[PDB]
């Protein structure tokens, strides 16, 4: 899987309170993370389907 799968969610620096997924590699399985509104990293979907089909197996 793409390297960035492996990289922490980052909500950035602006103030929006914008729900999103990341893939957590430890835990194997896409979480949601509060998203700040700028400057997106990759590890950063808006579904969970969009996070496993990426990051993911079983």
């Amino acid at each position: 899987r793409p390297d960035f799968c492996l990289e922490p969610p980052y909500t950035g620096p602006c103030k929006a309170r914008i729900i999103r997924y990341f893939y957590n590699a430890k835990a194997g399985l896409a979480q949601t993370f509060v998203y700040g509104g700028c400057r997106a990293k990759r590890n950063n979907f808006k579904s969970a389907e969009d996070a496993m089909r990426t990051c993911g197996g079983a």
